[PDB]
């Protein structure tokens, strides 16, 4: 499923991400835009053989099991395929664990390079939330 901007914002807000660990909703929508273009089915292979999955491009080296990333951790205790569902619950619950681990949203390279320090509130402008 490819989300619209306000649709995803409303979905993330209902799942408790607005101001989660101090990150306003616009940060999460901005990260999703540049990580996956709002597409729950996005996958990208990394140089180390791991793969990023879903709307927030969660990495199989640490966070989910895809059966082909040797020596990887499964810290969200989920198959990576569950992160590709049109229901974002699994991706959001896993993202909450990632953003709480110490580095905040700097774990998402696209957020660091394209959202951090910008007017991220623009990403929820006009949405009925
Ligand atoms: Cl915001
Ligand atoms: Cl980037
Ligand atoms: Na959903």
């Amino acid at each position: 499923k490819v989300f619209g901007r306000c649709e995803l914002a409303a979905a993330m807000k209902r799942h408790g991400l607005d101001n989660y660990r101090g990150y306003s909703l616009g940060n999460w929508v901005c990260a999703a835009k540049f990580e996956s273009n709002f597409n729950t089915q996005a996958t990208n292979r990394n140089t180390d053989g791991s793969t990023d999955y879903g709307i927030l491009q969660i990495n199989s080296r640490w966070w989910c099991n895809d059966g082909r990333t040797p020596g990887s951790r499964n810290l969200c205790n989920i198959p990576c395929s569950a992160l590709l569902s049109s229901d974002i619950t699994a991706s959001v619950n896993c993202a909450k664990k990632i953003v709480s681990d110490g580095n905040g949203m700097n774990a998402w390279v696209a957020w660091r390079n394209r959202c951090k320090g910008t007017d991220v509130q623009a990403w929820i402008r006009g949405c009925r939330l």
